[PDB]
């Protein structure tokens, strides 16, 4: 068994389990038995947990950031249902209560031993909450659809539980001996060599005397910093370019072990390819030993000396500045830093900023500071996650402030926190011990921690990293790891299926391929692997029957797959669809929508509905991924089409989408419809312009039968194609009723707009800390300074709520004037 769970990770993480042994490395060693051994304790507590505590770790609760309503209960082992009557402000228990009462007159004959199952989803409603406060109910509301729950027992939830079982003395200064390379180029060789403390230098770059185009240096390089002054986390860069500039490599290395033991004496750097010095580039080397360009490097032994133990360490105008600073202002913050811990405790970026990390009695100081400083708060600690801030004790300290966020605020920061990974220095961090704990505690979080991790496999400078710690995940969860499994076929028939259909649609006609895609589909294996599966997009949406008839593929260059899927138990909450799209990076589309989800997040907080379609988007693979369908939507160019011998035609263009919006909401559902337009309307509008979203169309534009309007394939954001306010007359035309003028209705959505930017303007500097966050992805429309620059000025943060409400009233009026 203990054989079979091996061979079962290996093909559900893409590498097998023996290329880790391979490596020989005490690290990777290290590291595989310690979060085993962490994370089967998590399962042992997992197993024991009580049935309400267990549905807190399977099925976590989905609530939102007096009136009547039709509820529609029955029980498991019965196709019997009673619809009740009930209020938004009732809670389950009062719920379960009258389903026991209406069990106790139709059986002739306690609510605290059942919990609501939403029908055909791993989905619950249980705690002290009203109706009008889970997610479901709320969708149940605003669609005016009937919610459909069952009866489960505490016995049958144990049942689940059950089923799923598994030094100081030094002041030499630091010096490096560059020996010799093995590389391929046209000119002359130089190696640029530098000492990095994050983005900051420690000292000057020092570079190599020039070598013609095997070369041998044999050179002493000397940089301008003591040896006892060298911080715990401090990098060696190198960058090997030639000169007649034209990069060709880039290598890096921590000059302390995982082990705190500063390293002697020879090294081999196998080199990274090139598009000078990269200090937030992976300090592993590259794994293409066969064709990397490699650098030999000999570290002198000063004797075994290691890092100072926390023990050791711990014993060796103010306020007008305080909201990019000159040395006076530095030298004022770090003079001052007692009362920054005392009366600023918030500010503790900005002094960990100005101390010189050159210099171990300045360190030896901060720390000091840092062992006694208060809790910061969560926005705080996500700014401390940065690689400006590359201490280990500043790392540990965040993460110590991150633990009191919510399973939901996790879930929300959950991609930043995985991409906080890849500027780790060793594989046993606290990022990585805090994401696996808490994954290990919330099967969601699990979920798409794994999804985060597997979806960057095919990269080789994280391939070890994600692989290592989905591979603890998968000891910690023997379950959840043949329910993957599960996932990961089904991609791969999908992988395979949209080949066949890239391959049909290039020789015949879309009915034929349509006709053959059915056929492969209608096939033993593809049935078996495309039915009975929980969402990748979302484990509590269920994946029934693969509803062939209705499956079909989108015209669009990497022709994506557009799968079906129906529930008998579900009934028409299991109609769903899921996008499957190979050959597209969905990276910077997932960002997007996340984003956006944001917004609506924040806005709800407020009380502001702005009617949004945060729509599921997730990488899976290599350029592969699934998006969420939204089903009853059409795009606007569709729409636009106005095609004969339909209820949608119109007299004139400008009408189509009043029209289509008349034929799908009759009578008085008009006005919602209408409503419902406005109100995403707005929120869209809101969100390409701080996002920078350009290149906006009629093709990429959707809209909703309930009215609701949205945006698709998101390949720019960030002014990279500075993007305008835009405002299309199609949609003022709906907004106003259709009516030439009416300005009631135009300026009741000008409020809205305005709502929607001041209360993101209040939440800008989160926008900023998990932005600054992912350019640790590698995205090439998030690589510079210049990109984050983009969102101050967008949210004009700079400036007072009136000057930007000024200034956002002009971008408006110019997006006004452009509309005709
Ligand atoms: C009916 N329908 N529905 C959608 C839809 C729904 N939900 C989504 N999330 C997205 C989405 C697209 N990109 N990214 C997300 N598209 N797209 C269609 C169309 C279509 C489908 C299938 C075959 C032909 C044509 C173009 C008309």
């Amino acid at each position: 068994v203990k054989k079979l769970i091996n061979s079962q990770i290996s093909l559900l993480i893409g590498k097998g389990l023996h290329e880790f042994d391979s490596l020989r490395d005490p690290e990777v060693n290290d590291f595989r038995t310690k979060m085993r051994q962490f994370c089967e304790e998590a399962a042992a507590h997992r197993q024991q947990l009580g049935w309400v505590e267990w549905l807190q770790y399977s099925f976590p609760l989905q609530l939102e950031p007096n009136r009547a309503l039709l509820v529609n209960v029955k029980f498991e082992g019965s196709e019997e249902s009673f619809t009740f009557q009930v209020s938004t402000k009732d809670m389950p228990l009062a719920l379960m209560a009258c389903a026991l009462r209406k069990k106790a007159t139709v059986f002739r004959q306690q609510p605290e031993e059942y919990a609501l199952q939403v029908n055909g989803r791993h989905e619950y409603l249980y705690g002290n909450y009203p109706l009008c406060h889970f997610q479901y109910i709320c969708s149940c509301l605003h669609s005016g659809l009937t919610p459909h729950l069952t009866m489960v027992h505490s016995s049958s939830i144990l049942a689940m539980r059950d089923e799923q079982s598994n030094l100081w003395s030094l002041e030499q200064p630091f010096s490096i001996e560059l020996i010799e390379g093995r590389k391929v180029n046209a000119m002359k060789l130089v190696v640029q060599a530098g000492l990095f403390h994050g983005n900051e230098m420690l000292c000057k770059t020092v570079s190599s005397s020039e070598v013609n185009v095997e070369p041998v240096w044999k050179q002493r390089l000397e940089f301008d910093i003591s040896v006892c002054d060298l911080p715990r986390m401090a990098r060696l860069c190198f960058a090997l370019y030639a000169v007649v500039d034209c990069p060709i490599a880039w290598a890096n290395l921590m000059l302390f072990d995982y082990k705190d033991q500063l390293k002697t004496g020879e090294r081999c750097l196998y080199m990274w390819p090139s598009v000078l010095l990269n200090p937030a580039g992976t300090v592993r080397g590259n794994p293409n030993t066969e064709s990397a360009a490699a650098l030999v490097i000999y570290l002198p032994e000063v004797a075994p000396v290691y890092f100072p133990a926390l023990e050791k360490i711990l014993e060796l105008l103010r306020e007008i500045l305080e909201r990019e600073l000159y040395e006076h202002e530095k030298d004022l913050v770090w003079k001052m830093r007692h009362e920054v811990q005392e009366h600023f405790p918030e500010a503790l970026a900005r002094l960990l900023l100005v101390t010189k990390w050159n210099k171990h009695e300045d360190v030896a100081q901060m720390l000091y500071l840092l062992c006694s400083w208060p809790e910061l708060p969560v926005l705080s600690a996500l700014e401390l996650l940065d690689f400006s801030f590359p201490d280990c004790y500043v790392g540990s300290f965040a993460i110590k402030s991150l633990r009191k966020l919510t399973d939901d605020e996790l879930f929300q920061y959950l991609l930043q926190l995985v991409q906080v990974l890849k500027y780790e220095s060793y594989l046993d961090c606290e990022l990585t011990k805090f994401l696996l704990g808490r994954a290990l505690a919330n099967r969601k979080i699990g979920h798409f921690l794994f999804w985060h991790l597997r979806s960057e496999m095919h990269v080789p400078s994280v391939a070890l990293r994600f692989g290592l710690i989905m591979e603890a995940y998968c000891r910690g969860s023997t379950h959840h790891m043949k329910v993957l499994m599960k996932q990961g076929e089904a991609l791969s028939k999908l992988k395979a299926l949209n080949d066949f259909v890239k391959v049909s649609s290039q020789k015949t006609t879309k009915p034929q391929t349509k006709e053959m895609m059915h056929m492969c589909m209608r096939q033993e294996t593809y049935m078996e692997a495309l039915s009975h599966l929980q969402s990748p997009l979302d484990p509590s949406t269920l994946l029934e029957e693969v509803c062939v008839e209705q499956c079909t593929f989108m015209d669009s260059k990497m022709k994506p797959l557009w799968i079906m899927y129906s529930s008998e138990e579900a009934g028409s909450a299991g109609n769903v669809g899921i996008i499957f799209k190979n050959g597209d990076d969905l990276r910077q589309d997932m960002l997007t929508l996340q984003m956006i989800q944001l917004m609506d997040v924040l806005w709800k907080q407020e009380g502001l509905d702005l009617r949004m379609t945060p729509y599921g988007c997730l990488p899976t693979g290599d350029r592969t991924g699934l998006i969420e369908v939204v089903l009853h939507s059409d795009t606007i160019a569709n729409i636009q089409l106005n095609k004969s011998n339909m209820a949608a035609t119109a007299a004139f263009n400008k009408d189509a989408l009043l029209n289509w919006l008349k034929s799908k909401n009759p009578g008085e559902a008009l006005d919602r419809a209408i409503e419902e337009f406005t109100l995403s309307c707005a929120g869209y509008c809101v969100a390409t312009y701080v996002l920078g979203i350009g290149d906006r169309h009629s093709d990429n534009i959707m809209i909703r039968e309930s009215g609701q309007l949205f945006h698709i394939d998101f390949g720019h954001f960030l002014g990279n194609f500075r993007v305008p306010f835009i405002l299309t007359y199609d949609f003022v035309h709906v907004i106003q009723q259709g009516k030439t003028n009416n300005s009631e209705k135009f300026e009741r959505f000008r409020g809205y707009c305005e709502r929607a930017y001041t209360i993101l303007r209040r939440h800008g500097l989160l926008f900023l800390h998990l932005f600054a966050l992912m350019r640790a992805a590698g995205l090439p429309e998030l690589s510079c300074s210049k990109d984050i620059q983009y969102l101050k000025d967008s949210l004009a943060l700079g400036k007072t709520e009136e000057e930007a409400l000024k200034h956002f009233r002009v971008k408006f009026n110019e997006a006004l004037r452009e509309s005709w």
